[PDB]
């Protein structure tokens, strides 16, 4: 904690960095985060990647093949997008030192809050105008990721960030059970970008309700909570998007439940808003509304501009996973820091 801040201050000083480390934010295996300020007063989160105690002994991240590759992929993904709705790299710098003393520094803008905090603050009014605006930006961030072949896979209010200016940014796309699409709950290996559309629909209903929509605690009771709202899916559709183990879990599951009226599930949502939520929360991803069709839905009529579908997009993300050599990866970090500057 107090050592992480002291280590970072000294290292950034030796570097003549434009930063001032103000306070300690968080610490875990693989890196420590400190809240600092850039040379212009803008608050930043400074992540320092150095060591870990993996398998019992102290390992240098950038020196071990697997861990180095994991961090290189997180970095390459952050550096791939340049879009207002996707959290980007503010800065990146690498300190290579021969006897496994390699350090990596990651700088991102420190956001004011996240959507989970906003939803749960009873003193905050989340109006239908605020919901439409937030949802428009959430879906544009997903559209941008999906256009580059990237699936978030763990979208939830905690990773939907709000700037002081209330700008929406999605993070943690480069790495609760309550936001998982039926195909992820059923451990289907063939999941697609449509899992994100399910999470987004859960987030949308939650902003109206001020409470998560499907608050299950087990594989069966989570699926039951979903089916109670969406109605019993055809068994043929369940077998198509479940793992063999999940099919066997659901083997003797008797289900003959009608869909509920959506007005009862999300009482404060108007009919146009409900129509979109019901389309995002299709149990079967083959019938689930795509990001483009959700963005074109009359719910966003007052905000929508077709230019939002194509501006600031990135090309398809490619990561060559055949890479294994740490020295080959170190060159990619140097190349990633080069293309950055």
């Amino acid at each position: 904690g107090e050592a992480a801040m002291r280590d970072l201050i000294a290292e950034l000083h030796a570097m003549q960095s434009p930063y001032t480390v103000q306070r300690f934010i968080s610490s875990g295996s693989y890196g420590a985060v400190c809240a600092g300020v850039d040379s212009e007063g803008i608050p930043v989160a400074i992540k320092r990647v150095f060591n870990t105690v993996s398998d019992g002994r102290t390992v240098n991240i950038l020196s071990d093949s697997f861990l180095c590759k994991r961090v290189l992929r997180e970095i390459r993904l952050l550096n791939h997008f340049h879009h207002p709705n996707i959290l980007g790299l503010r800065d990146i710098f690498v300190h290579f030192e021969e006897p496994a003393m390699h350090k990596l520094y990651l700088v991102t803008e420190l956001m004011r809050t996240d959507l989970a905090q906003v939803i749960h603050d009873q003193r905050i009014v989340i109006s239908p105008q605020h919901i439409q605006y937030f949802m428009y930006h959430i879906l544009l961030g997903l559209h941008v990721l999906h256009e580059a072949g990237v699936v978030h896979r763990d979208l939830h209010p905690g990773n939907i960030l709000l700037a002081d200016n209330n700008d929406i940014t999605i993070c943690d796309f480069n790495l609760h059970r309550w936001y998982r699409a039926p195909e992820l709950v059923m451990q289907f290996k063939g999941f697609t970008k449509l899992v994100d559309m399910w999470s987004a629909g859960c987030v949308m209903a939650e902003m109206f309700n001020r409470k998560a929509l499907f608050r299950g605690s087990t594989f069966y009771n989570q699926l039951n909570k979903i089916v109670e709202v969406v109605g019993t899916p055809k068994i043929e559709d369940v077998v198509m998007f479940s793992s063999p183990s999940a099919r066997d879990y659901l083997r003797n599951s008797l289900s003959n439940v009608p869909a509920r009226a959506w007005t009862a599930v999300v009482p404060t949502a108007d009919p146009v808003a409900l129509d979109l939520i019901a389309k995002m929360l299709e149990f079967n991803p083959q019938r689930r509304i795509s990001t483009e069709q959700a963005l074109r839905h009359p719910y966003f009529e007052s905000l929508f501009d077709p230019l939002d579908l194509t501006e600031g997009l990135s090309e398809r993300f490619h990561f060559d996973e055949s890479v294994t050599d740490v020295y080959d990866m170190h060159k990619i970090f140097t190349a990633e820091v080069e293309r950055f500057n």
